[PDB]
């Protein structure tokens, strides 16, 4: 079984949001979701950090797909990637939100910029590592220094980086990595 938490940058720079929910749809529809199968929770970060839903909120794929479609962009003026990932680690992956004893933890992080809470990102990744959270990270290169941005997001991805890290040209391109992402998550 797998407990998957998808951690989405929902700040204003992310656009169009319908591409992000499309990526959610395409990704989730490759999964059997339920209490003895895969679970998904989703965290949105920006000016707030919000649990769109918990890991144990939904017991079928059909239910998750309907929920994901109603996730709206909550906005924000900065890239709060440290805060998002840490909130996911410390809160989404808890027993009270459906994390299952002994079940492997998996995080999928999607953003388009270098983080403004950059100082503490190394610490957050360090904690995730100690808690054996497998991390997939996705950098959206163009919005409607890229190098430092890319290397930051690469640095969130688990080893091997070549399997855990993705970059795409824009939000519309997120659906194009879903198949590979899905295969890799299930190893
Ligand atoms: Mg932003």
């Amino acid at each position: 079984q797998l407990d998957i938490v998808i951690v989405l940058d929902g700040s204003n720079s992310i656009y169009p949001w319908d591409s992000v929910t499309a990526f959610l749809n395409d990704l989730l529809e490759r999964m059997d979701i339920g209490p003895k199968q895969t679970q998904v929770g989703i965290v949105q970060y920006g000016e707030n950090v919000t649990h769109e839903f918990n890991l144990n909120k939904y017991s079928s794929t059909e239910e998750v797909l309907v929920a994901a479609k109603k996730i709206v962009q909550r906005g924000g003026r900065q890239t709060m990637t440290a805060l998002g990932t840490d909130t996911a680690r410390k809160e989404a992956f808890t027993e009270a939100r459906g994390a299952r004893r002994g079940v492997k933890k998996v995080m999928v992080i999607v953003t388009d910029g270098e983080s403004h809470d950059n100082h503490r990102l190394k610490k957050v990744i360090q904690d995730c590592e100690d808690e054996n959270i497998q991390r997939f990270s996705i950098a959206i290169l163009g919005s409607y220094s890229t190098e430092k941005f890319v290397e930051e997001i690469k640095s969130i991805a688990s080893e091997p980086t070549e399997k855990h890290f993705f970059n795409v040209s824009d939000a519309l391109a997120l659906v194009t990595i879903v198949k590979t992402l899905g295969e890799r998550i299930f190893a």
